[PDB]
């Protein structure tokens, strides 16, 4: 039960790993280095 790339989050921790949420508008779970 976790989020995928490009999937609406409201923080990393709503993230599936290998992500980080943008802490900007949209915010969604994004590609923090691999994916």
């Amino acid at each position: 039960e976790c989020r995928q790339m490009f999937g609406g989050c409201t923080k990393d921790s709503e993230c599936c790993a290998h992500l980080g949420c943008r802490t900007k508008w949209p915010y969604y779970c994004a590609w923090d280095g691999t994916v």
